[PDB]
């Protein structure tokens, strides 16, 4: 609940809620890859089964289509959104790389004058650090629960630097125990960069005490500007839209099936000889049941174990030089084998 | 193309390379989008059309089928390695963003000392510290997938801070700190400077500090590898040969007569040999005026013909006053033609 507070720890955090909302995109997209396989492996298998099987496919092919139209629909409305996150995302967490390279400030020069006058070469920079980044990689340890449910709350990221300091030391006599008494030969004078969250002037101190590294005067150092911000908002975009877990629903599971009317509907039409039927008030509630329960097991528990079995089991037309061969929808395990099959069987019921 | 210069070009260029795979990918997104609609058109219509038109429709279903597939496989080839490029794209131009603050470096501490007795107000300048916050102006080239292969790696613009140095002694500040020890007309300036090079100019700054120098240097590494695993990122696309996914419609009648499963379908549906299974089952100018008779002459009515008369195939459509019909083109949605399929096959067990 807390806000991150280092740039390790507040690009870890943004990765790991972007890495909420593009899993369950991918696990939409491969489910879309199995409702799509799934459909064509129904009406594959509706075209080539005996009618006996084709009673028990029939009730599943409006609901499979239902299910695979709303899955793509879904991820077709995530998909934009979801890109806008990951761009914006990744913007700021490259913006944080450098917040990393600079936590530790830029270093400083140091003058120390020598002792013996105050002429000035290179030769009287010992510190000269100004400059350099830092280089070390994050700690492995930092950063909180993480979770879709926790989003809702989740504060926007740190900015964590607005400010450069101008940090100064100075240090006048023999053995620089006192407050810059005139600059003299003994002197030093160091000057360095740092960087913080707020603004600092701490001069009131740092003039009857020059010898105490502070920081005497502030600059804007605004390095992410709204770029955090704007990621932030990106994630909202997704929840707003109510995509963050698209085509979550599979026609392999019966309860996404179960429900639909068509589903019910084709069971009194194609299992309670009732064809002509439109209203699932055509057949007693009992009956339905009873046809549910007989093609599909009880209540359904049969359909992975047998239904979907015998559906890939369903023999079907296959292309040979020598002649055509048949095999089963599960052996002939491709899209272009199964539209092979079909227009095979249509042919065959025009010849 | 000569490499980028500058942190907004560098960021431009980068930004506009990528668009070059996404936006071709997009079009692959789009094109499965009406490829896998075209395909269950195809199968519905297959099922619920009158016997002339279903002959023609059975070439299609097998292509479109294999068309169909190839797409989405491409498209899923593709995706991971457009993902990652994507991803290293932006946070290289992250990167750049700060590239861009750091441009011009970041001030300078400049101390102006009647005696040499020190408080903030000789500070004439305070300015370390200072970022850059203009926008880029409105080193910046061709761009296109043709050109990708020749493109070099992009630039990383800052290596190294550079500590810059001033001092002038004596009134005026005339003169040089070697030879006139730092006295009380003596202005001192040290500034905080990035580029790409490393520099060590002390050499001739000890004999004339009264000129600036940049006497050190020290890494400042910001960049790293990122642009360039980003820029590796995008060759990866190319080396799959996945920069172009799903660029075949099944509505264009090239991809269709091209597709291998096309011919042998053509000969089984239209020259009335059900059992062949081989090319050379009929002499290919027969092949060729079954094609012209079903889809205009090399398939010039493909569209204006043949999609319309498929589109107005007529298929069930649910009623709760009982089952009406209606065309595939009115009942355009994968929903009613699943539907259709269903009572369709019921009609015949029926
Ligand atoms: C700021 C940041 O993210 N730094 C990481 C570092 O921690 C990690 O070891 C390295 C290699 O994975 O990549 C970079
Ligand atoms: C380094 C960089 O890209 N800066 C851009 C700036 O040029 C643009 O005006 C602004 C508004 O979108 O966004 C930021
Ligand atoms: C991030 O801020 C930069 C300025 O540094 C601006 O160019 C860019 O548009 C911002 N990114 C987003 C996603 O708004
Ligand atoms: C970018 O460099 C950073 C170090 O600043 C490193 O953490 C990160 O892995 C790099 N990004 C890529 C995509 O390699």
């Amino acid at each position: 609940n807390a806000p991150c507070t280092t740039a390790c720890g507040c690009k870890s955090r943004l990765l790991k809620r972007l890495d909420l909302y593009t899993s369950k995109y991918a696990d939409g997209i491969n489910n879309e890859r199995e409702n799509s396989e799934a459909y064509s492996k129904l009406v594959t298998a509706a075209l080539a089964a005996v009618p006996t099987m084709q009673r028990k496919i029939l009730p599943l092919l409006g609901a499979a289509a239902d299910i695979l139209d709303i899955c793509r629909r879904e991820l077709a409305t995530a998909r934009p959104l979801v890109q806008a996150a990951i761009s914006k995302i990744e913007e700021a967490a490259g913006v944080y790389n450098t917040l990393h390279k600079l936590e530790r400030g830029l270093g400083e020069a140091k003058i120390e004058f020598g002792g013996t006058d105050l002429r000035l070469t290179k030769t009287k920079f010992r510190a000269t650090s100004l400059g350099t980044i830092h280089t070390a990689d994050c700690p492995n340890a930092d950063e909180v629960k993480i979770g879709l449910e926790h989003e809702e709350n989740e504060p926007e990221p740190a900015k964590l630097i607005t400010h450069g300091h101008l940090d100064a030391t100075c240090a006048s006599g023999v053995g620089q125990s006192s407050s810059c008494t005139a600059v003299e030969a003994n002197t030093h004078l160091t000057l360095g960069l740092t960087f913080s969250g707020s603004s600092k002037d701490e001069s009131a101190t740092w003039n009857a005490a020059t010898n105490n590294k502070r920081a005497i005067h502030s600059n804007d150092a605004d390095f992410l500007g709204s770029n955090a911000t704007v990621a932030h908002e990106a994630l909202k975009a997704i929840r707003s839209a109510g995509a963050s877990t698209p085509c979550s629903s599979l026609i392999t599971d019966f309860n996404a099936v179960r429900a639909n009317p068509k589903f019910k509907l084709m069971v009194i039409k194609a299992l309670l000889n009732k064809p002509t039927a439109e209203k699932e008030s055509d057949a007693p509630a009992d009956e339905v049941n009873n046809a549910i329960n007989s093609a599909y097991g009880r209540e359904g528990s049969e359909y992975n174990t047998k239904t979907w079995k015998d559906i890939g089991s369903t023999r079907i037309p296959k292309a040979d030089p020598p002649g055509e061969k048949t095999d089963t929808i599960d052996k002939l395990s491709s899209l272009p084998q199964w539209g092979d099959a079909i227009a095979r069987l249509l042919l065959q019921e025009i010849t």
